[PDB]
């Protein structure tokens, strides 16, 4: 009957059956499950054992679907204790589609934690009635312990609140490591532009830089210049998620910058021996390193972006930089109707990413026309209208004003000034850069002052 | 075999030995309170006799009976015969302290089992609550007994039991110098007077358009309250990691600009301040920091409980750029998200007897006003925090929105809400390269 | 075999042991169980009589566990007669969690109905075949009364529908008891504001008052003044649920208001002898009385509010006032997905409480900030957006406006007006009061008409 | 072989194209897993009038265990309930 079954401890075996075989079908969602779920949150011995195997093996063994699991279990030699491969095959039979997993990873936690807490309550009571030579303070410190042990068994790392001295020693090691080598003016990533390295103090390793201007001001060119220089200097990856334009134009413009010959003398082939030599030079010095990876997709969400980036992270080493062109595309199905909160959540998640990996971010944007009808037309932070979320999240913003698009009579055609709208860890101001942009590159401007 | 453990002749013994010796009253009262006992009549006896020991000394048999008649309560305690049974029996000696002690012990136990059973109830019939919103309940209810010393975790409170704590509060400060302060000192001799210190149950909110160093101000607060006070503090930087936080606070102390530190070059003049503040900070270990990515309020509560379980009790908190906080279940709608956040914050602070400091942000419908001082109706996040809070401090600083304006190197603290006091406005300075506001010793505003 | 297991009347015995095992192990639940179960709902006579004692004691003698029960059970001569002490120990030995009771008392009621219906069906049929020379008129009224006796066995004796004449006797007795004594215009509770009792006839005793405003008008002060006054104007308790802020501030405020001194002379300590005199007076008047009870809780539900209140009601006297502060914090978690239904639930439940005890209920609120864009700002029934159920349940609503926040050039300084906006018994109006908040109290205003 | 007809949730409706797929079949995968062949169906005379597919029926196949997937065209003359083959432009 049910009355004899009512004393049962809550357990949801059905989803617990589904989840294992669902991950046997796919090892791509495995991290989001490993975080949210732990062994003891499985009810019985065998499922728990199988998840133990499937969790330890991905530290070393990539292939865990059906049979390398048998190789593992052989190296443990615990055949026919969970039924071995017999009941394992009975399990691997199940959920041959396994579309999604999240709720089936959450209800486990619900039932597991509830069961555990209630066992604890039972213990507290029946201990209070059978005290066994004990007194209140000792009677109750155990209660503190058994209550706070639960979530402590689920926390994973020292992610918790850092004592002061640890972060202190970390920062002091940074100061010392920097004190060894020359100052360089930089405390992070270099951009090449020495005049910019001062104000910015170098692109810092934990931030969400933003760059912005109307379309034909060529912000995209500047972003590619940044990643370009940062790739040639470092011994470390970079990444580029260009959305609007596919990659076979990206690389043409990249060679236009690196190689200082226009697109037209490349797509055609009118290039002289010196020009052939410089194209071959950029080719050969990129070939040795091969830092860049590119995803020239159509439209994306931050959730996919974290996966695509962390895959590169685990492939080799910590990354050095990221770029994102024309931010406004990156969707979110939840708020596909509204836009304000959409941009808010985008910026939020990208900040979270950049902190999750301790690496910078570039992330461009568009502006609103209305600065046209101000008659000075110089950008300010009020101009880009996205509810001003980015004006809060961002550790850095800067703008571009190429003089020649609006005015032509003026003599400063071909010069472009950067405006730094806001910076967290420094001052604001401006700089002056120059533009020989039939091959899409900026360079320094060693003129008189501004 | 099993029973909610009560002793019942110890109780009668205490009542009897308390009747004949009216003076034997503080030795008891320091150990026992009405709800500590088991039955109803003995409680009402105890509290009426307390009412009599207000002034009336003689309380054994007859004056008690007469008062208890005046409240019209005789014979609901048995009767006058059952009463005189007590003075008849138990002429015992002064083995009275340990009686009250064991009775208090039994009461603590009974309370413990009651809590455990409530936990089991809410484990079986959660009423849509998940586990996250359930461990919160459990840990709170247990912690309230474990930390607390008055061991009456839940219930209403009759008044005398409240006035005792109130007047102990009003007592302890007069002995020390009061100095206008109650709670925490910010170190700013003008703000202390408009505030009397960050009172230890209140949700403070800071609010400003970004480039104002509100982050800097809050760091300055927790810093000064880390050194003056001798209890922990917490700093949650959802805005940025701790390697920047450390440089900034250390800079604020040593009065050396950041651009010199991270550059890695500096003078003996500066080393003599760095080493010092390092050591003075290190021989306390006040601080704890968390450089997380995205937090719920429940995680905040959890971490805080574990801290105070370690040792003593915290005294200040700082949360950073509150809009990042997201309770995931209601991520689809934003207003209720903010409301639940602020609710949880308030209950946290009230639970631990602390202040809280929570930064925020503002809507840009103020810039077109052409005056640009903030006020209450400027922040549009449903106004869910305007109703929850106790203290607010907007910030304005003229040398952003103008270059030539003749208030250079000055900010100001526009207060817009005060739960226990009045409002005002204050003048402070800003030297943004070593990141510390200072007092404005000058004319008024 | 099992076939002969079908003619048995349905019953449960393990649940019947487990219930009593929990109740004997814990007294906190008797409300719920007695709100689901009655003596005859059990199977046999012993467990019936046991439940009889375990209710009839908690009527007056609260404690019922194992031996405080047996000490009464003996005096009716029933030891070693309903199972006895040795067997009765079994019930307290096993199931020492008291983990679930309510479920283990639902099914008993189910089977009890299912059995007391069938025992009636058979007893109707056999008489329908053994008519005894009866006639239908003498044969169907018994069946009526039989079927209805089932539901009568459960119903509490004093919740049914009353006749006109008894109610009318109560009414005339009320008017009589009034005319034995002056009237003062009051029909219940007094406040201290004679300007208010005329439009209100006092706080009536079975209602849901609401006191709504913008943040800084001072509603909290007003409610505290009300309960503060009704303390000394009565010989009967009160309650407060200061969900907003804890006791050590509330009592400072209350004390101060009673003694006409500012808070800033207490917590500072720069005060006079006249001061301490007026302090000790109100102190020694509060403590010779023992009316008030306070609850510095954090977050609550009506389900717990009812329990905390009824504990007070059953301990001593019947309460005569309540206050609840900053209502919005009251969680009822099942609905927290939504808010409109949440407020509807709370209002519904508080109304039901107040009427279940025949007492008033102050309860505060907040107003949405829509009025600001109107330039009149005198609040009205339309600007509170909390499902508008509070606009329906309430037998009274009294907003608060106070010009010297919005304007500062005021011809209307130190004056707070009370915009009543709804009434269920009297008429509407508007009251004019004065404010001097450095000690947080409102006062009368002997002044011009309006 | 065994034919076994079935029905579809209206969950497909709001998609603005309303051609079925496998995931449109909300049946806890109870036959998306325990099947060998599927052939969803569509007929554009239903959802839209200005669709230039008057008298068209297409056999959408979200799955075939033993072979390749596809997408196929037929006609429809429901006035006596029969399908024919399509001899027109390709697909
Ligand atoms: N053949 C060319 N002649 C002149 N300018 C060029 C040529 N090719 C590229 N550019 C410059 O490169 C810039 C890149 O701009 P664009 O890619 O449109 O910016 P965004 O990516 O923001 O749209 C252009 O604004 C343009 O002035
Ligand atoms: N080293 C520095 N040199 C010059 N200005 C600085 C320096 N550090 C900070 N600032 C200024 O101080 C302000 C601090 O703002 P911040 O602390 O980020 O508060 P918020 O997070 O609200 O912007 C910035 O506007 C910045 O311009
Ligand atoms: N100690 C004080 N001195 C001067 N004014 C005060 C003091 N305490 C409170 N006030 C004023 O009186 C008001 C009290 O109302 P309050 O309790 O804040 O109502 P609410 O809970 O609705 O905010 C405050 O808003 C404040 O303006
Ligand atoms: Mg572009
Ligand atoms: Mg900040
Ligand atoms: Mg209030």
């Amino acid at each position: 009957p049910q009355v004899a079954g009512l004393k049962v401890p809550p357990h949801s075996i059905e989803a617990e059956q589904s989840v294992l075989g669902g991950l046997m079908l796919d090892n791509e969602r495995w991290d989001d499950v490993a975080e949210r779920v732990v062994a003891d949150d499985f009810y019985t011995r065998p499922h728990r054992h199988i998840f133990t195997e499937m969790a330890r093996l991905q530290e070393s063994g990539s292939p865990i679907d059906l049979i390398t699991l048998a190789e593992s279990l052989e190296r443990q030699g615990q055949l026919d204790s969970v039924g071995g491969f017999a009941y394992l095959a009975e399990l691997s039979k199940n959920t041959p589609s396994a579309a999604n997993i999240s709720a089936y990873a959450d209800i486990v936690r619900e039932r597991a934690v509830v069961r555990e807490m209630i066992s604890v309550a039972n213990e507290i009571a029946e201990a209070g009635f059978d005290p066994q030579g004990r007194t209140s303070e000792d009677l109750l410190d155990l209660a503190e312990s058994r209550v706070f042990k639960i979530a402590e068994s689920r926390a994973n790392k020292d992610e918790g609140p850092k004592n002061i001295a640890d972060v202190l020693d970390a920062t002091v090691a940074r100061i010392e490591q920097l004190f060894q080598q020359p100052h360089d003016g930089v405390t992070g990533v270099n951009t090449g532009y020495d005049d910019l390295n001062k104000k910015t103090a170098g692109l810092q390793p934990s931030d969400l830089i933003i760059v912005a201007a109307r379309p034909s001001m060529g912000k995209t060119t500047f972003a590619m210049n940044l990643v370009e220089n940062a790739a040639m200097l470092q011994d470390k990856p970079v990444l580029i998620f260009s959305l609007e334009m596919p990659s076979e134009q990206i690389m043409m413009r990249s060679l236009a910058s690196l190689s200082r010959v226009d697109q037209t003398k490349i797509r055609t082939g009118q290039l002289d021996d010196e020009d052939w030599a410089r194209i071959s030079g950029t080719m050969g010095i990129l070939l040795e390193k091969r830092n860049i990876y590119i995803d020239d997709s159509s439209g994306l969400t931050p959730t996919e972006v974290r996966s695509r980036a962390r895959r590169i992270a685990r492939e080799h080493g910590g990354i050095g930089l990221i770029m994102i062109d024309y931010l406004q595309l990156m969707r979110v199905p939840a708020l596909s109707d509204n836009r304000t909160l959409e941009i808010a959540e985008i910026s939020r998640s990208l900040k979270a990413l950049a902190k999750e990996l301790n690496v910078p971010v570039v992330a461009l944007s568009q502006l609103n026309r209305s600065l046209e009808q101000r008659a000075d037309k110089r950008p300010v932070n009020s101009d880009l209208r996205e509810s001003g979320s980015i004006e809060q999240d961002a550790d850095l913003i800067m703008f571009i004003y190429r003089d020649e698009v609006y005015h032509e009579n003026s003599d400063l055609k071909g010069i472009a000034e950067i405006i730094i709208g806001k910076q967290r860890n420094g001052p604001i101001g401006t700089v002056r850069l120059t533009f020989n942009g039939q091959w899409s590159r900026f360079d320094n401007y060693a003129g008189p002052q501004y």
